[PDB]
């Protein structure tokens, strides 16, 4: 095991589809969510 604080990903702006990619990030933390 590689005991490691977990860090979070891109903001909302990088997580939207300017990247081509499409995720949720709130305060750091990142959930690819589903519309339904």
């Amino acid at each position: 095991a590689f005991i490691q604080l977990s860090k979070p990903c891109i903001s909302d702006k990088e997580c939207s589809i300017v990247k081509n990619y499409r995720a949720r990030c709130r305060k750091g933390y990142c959930v690819r969510r589903r519309i339904r």
